[PDB]
């Protein structure tokens, strides 16, 4: 550790990003330039194993500002990650493992980010899991370190400021954020738009705060140091310049996101020893220095398998690693007439005490969401996680959960508060995390709190998302059903339930939840078939009732995932979907037209008023029924 | 003023308050309870005329805690304004004055509320127009305040962060924030889920802030006066007990949202000198001094009249009053090649110049959403808006700018981080407000910034919206005839524009924008209609135009807004949608079924690669739509 060597290590680090981002004439080189230095001495601090990037106890290193993707890549390279130099020239390319921002198929890559504020609460979120880790293995197997690089675009977003909010509070002093200050955006000086005082900001959380150079060796040096001691969560504001080392674009609003130039790349290899001539170059001392990781890491993560031997925990972590989810003996709802809100909760309980690492909590909602974890005890020693009024920065902390390697998150609001969480949701989708979103008060049911609280168009927004199942159970039995495929399924699911009582359903005819959609009533030359979900079906097998009373027969069909029932084959769709088929749910959803000739939803925002009233003025009665489907 | 009529007021309002609660069984007694002091002494400072709402140098009042209606309700009545006793013993009934959370339907409710957060980012642009709005008609006519009532969950919630940290860097001196500090929330004590220093929060952000006892009218008084000459926004922290005065629930998180009861309501009457055995009554002493509100207000706004009259200013706000969306000669694109977001960055420019009010800005992304206002200016002597990288407390800033009575805002950012906006936008659509926004970079053809930033899921879901206009242009024509129907529309609109070059196209056949979709080819016997919008219109005419070659009748529909075209009548759709119709779109649009039997999407997440390398890979080619078509 010496200035020549970190000097070398930092331009090898830029001179990759700037040749990465030139060859893909597409991408950031301002911040990897900006932050170069920093990473060049983090590196000397990382506790991490680049042959194994599933070590439990790794430093986990998160890049907030995903735009800095490749640094990243340069870096995870360097360091003896399975990233090689031919994938860096791919950088931004076709099915290349160097996609524009960082996603978790490239391993060593820890979340992925792109969206600004999210990678902040998700080091949060480590920081968190981190604790209950040692909560529940001991600080002999758990000890590390969660580091975090973020940028001006990072600390604006309100995710930021609910995250950090938590972290003062939970006192994490595993956590270390290190701010990116170089007074530039992309609509050019920050002081447009942000002039707050960041270490009174993050004072008033309950962080440590210090503050250097951040193109000086020494003081990022002596500022990590300092803050691997803390007491509390640290933050280092470290002053850096965009572009640092590209001549002309030093500083530029210009450098944020285009390429430099090959001349400005030239001038820049010329002003830092290196030969101008030739791209990916990679230095032999610094390839010595980086690479050293290797054999470092190799030893770290021995010592702490002896650990692990010596440990009376060793059957917990093999439990928390493979859990058994056929073993689980649900609650028996059959029969039994309840708000799936209450056969939700009873369902979390049973979990919670089947699988150790099963936990969450609400945003502020629980006795509302049914989501308390009954005599499982408060966070850190206990199970149930308040997370305040903070619905975005609940969901990204938890998808960190559900990427440390030994928890299954729950995260719960009401379904019209899931728009607070969605672009978190999103993340978790995208990189097929298992966590769990739990949704009470689904429709204009809700009653009195009237518009702003009667969800219309979420269950749309949440069909319409990739890699994600919406189940909308009708009763309890449905609802334990859509449990057991969300635990085996390779994607997050979402739980979408009512605050009012649903009734109690009779037994499959023929399919199953597992189907997406089965059928509850087959009729022979069925004329109709009512296809609903939720609080819907109830209605749906009155108004059958009605319909074969006038003589018609009809197919009624529980359509509990509308992404499932998008897998089945023709003949299982075809046995159900029988005669003019109406779709009912109380919601804007056009999508059912997928399957249904017509569909009786609701197009408008809801009213204030009793649950009965608002249900009746929006249609949802069997004579309304009757008479839509019978055209007159 | 003296403390026996103060307690009288503040009593009464609690006591209605309670009354509408019980008589309802449902809604939220404990913040009104512990407010109605502090609007006790609010009701002597706010400058409002009763009888005529819309004044426009009136004080904004804002309940940011939405779920304390009773108390706006109550004191609405008391004042003035056209909401009677009746009306509130209709609280939370079907079709009633009262909804559960306020709406703007109801005459002297500046701003729907409910979805916390919001409103404390309302106020904050209430704050921002009222400066604009000085800025254009002079101190003279434009000198108000605006006041905002917070509770703990406003302000946990980031869109809270994100808008205090603007109204600090504008030293919003007209912004009051008056938070109820109670240290309950619905999961029970405060310190839960929340323990910051708020006092050094808020100076961080450039507040002033005092701190009060918020059941102490002197104390109260004293903190409005300061407030009221402050040089920076001012936050006054209060100090309260939640259900004060309700006996066994004083303090309770039971009294959130649940009725006091009865017996709790008597003792509560008898301990304040009330009669326990009625209901809805409301003191004279009371009485007579809120209503004198009304005689107040109208020699106030009668001497702003008379200012208005003398100011050099009167047919500029006429002007304002009153735009002339007709006379905009808006620039010919016909012909022109030319990214979406490029025709649009143009329109802008042409609104700007026409209507003096028209103004707007983006979430730090000016230079590539195409939205600077050009030679006209920053923010607040200008019209370009730096909201910085705050996506939600953009879209809350600019819903109370279009409430504020003279102003067209615009919203800007990528189609992909609309979901950091969404709720918000959410209360443009139930308000009917006119508010545009302009999203970007709307899918794939994003390209190598990969999945994070390619839209997919984000049409649905702003379809699914109630009362909003999404349109999604294929050229700078339709771009055009969008905002022709955009600035007449009663709804709020969303533009959904390219990053890439589109090409131009010829002109309709038969139909035009207004009606939603339009026939821009279009054959007898028609065995196949292609339905696109945006960037795959071009593909479905060079496809019509292969299968025209192979031997099959095709037409092909353009539908820039899915929402206008599901209004047409069946002949009108008839006469577009022949033969097999199929939807084609870079997006996951289920919907399109409501009109197509085939639909040509994209299911899964984008890839990070060139343009034309993820188009190609997700179908998007002639070639392969045309098999598509042909089933083979
Ligand atoms: C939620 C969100 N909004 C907008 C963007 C687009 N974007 C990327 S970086 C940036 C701002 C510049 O940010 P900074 O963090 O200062 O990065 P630097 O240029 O200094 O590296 C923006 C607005 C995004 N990725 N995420
Ligand atoms: C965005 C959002 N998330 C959740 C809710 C549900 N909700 C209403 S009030 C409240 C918390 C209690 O808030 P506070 O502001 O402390 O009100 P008080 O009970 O003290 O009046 C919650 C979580 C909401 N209205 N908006
Ligand atoms: O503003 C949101 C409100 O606090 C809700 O009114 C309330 O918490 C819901 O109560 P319940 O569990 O009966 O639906
Ligand atoms: O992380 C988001 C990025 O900053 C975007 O890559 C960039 O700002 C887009 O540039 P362009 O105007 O060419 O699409
Ligand atoms: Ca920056
Ligand atoms: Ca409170």
């Amino acid at each position: 550790m010496n200035i020549q060597i970190l000097q070398e290590q930092a331009n090898t680090l830029r001179f990759l990003s700037a040749d990465m981002v030139q060859k893909a004439n597409s991408g950031h080189p301002g911040a990897p330039l900006g932050l170069a230095d920093i990473l060049s001495v983090l590196s000397y601090h990382l506790k991490h194993n680049p042959k194994n990037p599933t070590w439990l106890n790794r430093d986990r290193l998160v890049f907030s500002g995903g735009h800095a993707s490749a640094l990243l890549y340069s870096f995870l390279h360097l360091s003896g990650y399975d990233l090689s130099l031919e994938d860096l020239k791919n950088f931004r390319q076709l099915h290349s493992k160097t996609p524009g921002h960082p996603e978790i198929s490239t391993l060593g890559v820890e979340i992925a980010t792109g969206p600004l504020g999210q990678g902040v609460a998700n080091a949060v979120g480590f920081a968190m899991a981190a604790k209950k880790a040692q909560n529940l293995l001991g600080s002999d197997l758990i000890d590390h370190k969660i580091y975090c690089l973020c940028g001006d675009g990072d600390l604006q977003e309100g995710i930021s400021y609910e995250a950090c909010s938590l972290a003062g509070l939970h006192k994490l002093d595993n956590f270390i954020l290190i701010y990116d200050s170089n007074n530039i955006s992309i609509e050019g000086d920050v002081g447009l738009a942000f002039n707050e005082n960041v270490k009174m900001r993050f004072e008033a959380q309950g962080f440590e705060v210090l503050s250097i150079n951040g193109h000086d060796y020494e003081e990022i040096n002596k500022a990590l140091e300092q803050a691997k001691k803390s007491t509390k969560p640290c933050l280092i504001i470290a002053k850096t310049t965009i572009a640092k080392g590209a001549g002309e674009l030093e500083g530029s609003h210009k450098s944020h996101g285009a390429p430099l130039g090959e001349e400005v790349i030239k001038k820049a290899k010329e002003q830092a020893g290196f030969d101008p001539n030739i791209s990916f170059h990679i230095p032999q001392a610094s390839k010595i220095r980086f690479e050293s990781a290797v054999e470092l890491g190799d030893l770290e993560e021995a010592k702490w398998k002896d650990k692990l031997e010596k440990s009376a925990k060793k059957e917990l972590l093999e439990r928390l690693l493979n859990p058994d989810f056929n073993k689980i003996a649900y609650p028996d709802f059959k029969g039994k007439d309840l708000a799936t809100r209450d056969s939700n909760g009873e369902i979390l309980n049973v979990l919670a005490k089947n699988l150790e690492g099963f936990l969450g909590g609400s945003a502020d909602l629980g006795p509302s969401n049914k989501t308390e974890l009954h005599s499982m005890g408060d966070f850190v020693e206990g199970k149930n996680i308040h997370f305040g009024i903070r619905e975005h920065a609940m969901a990204a902390i938890n998808n960190a959960f559900a990427r440390y390697g030994i928890f299954l998150p729950f995260s719960a609001t009401f379904f019209i508060f899931s728009e607070y969480l969605k672009p978190a949701a999103r993340i978790a989708a995208l990189m097929k995390i298992k966590h769990f979103f739990i949704f009470t008060h689904d429709s204009i049911g809700v009653g009195e709190d009237g518009p702003t609280h009667q969800p219309i168009e979420q269950l749309s927004t949440f069909r319409a998302m990739p890699n994600f199942l919406t189940f909308r159970p009708a009763d309890g039995v449905e609802n334990v059903k859509a449990w057991q495929i969300a635990l085996n399924a390779d994607i997050p699911s979402a739980f979408v339930l009512s605050r009012q009582k649903l009734k109690a359903l009779n037994e499959p005819v023929f399919g199953d939840v597992k189907n997406g959609a089965y059928l509850l009533k087959e009729s022979k030359e069925a004329k109709f078939t009512l296809l609903a979900s939720g609080s819907e079906v109830w209605l749906c097998l009155e108004s059958a009732n009605e319909l074969e009373k006038q003589g018609f027969a009809c197919n009624v069909v529980s359509m509990p995932c509308f992404e499932l029932f998008e897998k089945q084959d023709k003949a299982y769709q075809e046995r159900l979907l029988k005669g003019e088929v109406i779709g009912v749910e109380a919601a804007h959803s056009n999508e059912l037209y997928k399957f249904c000739h017509k569909v009786y939803g609701i197009e408008s925002f809801g009213e204030s008023g009793k649950d009965k009233d608002v249900f009746e003025r929006f249609g949802f009665s069997v004579s309304k029924l009757v008479n839509f489907i019978l055209s007159k």
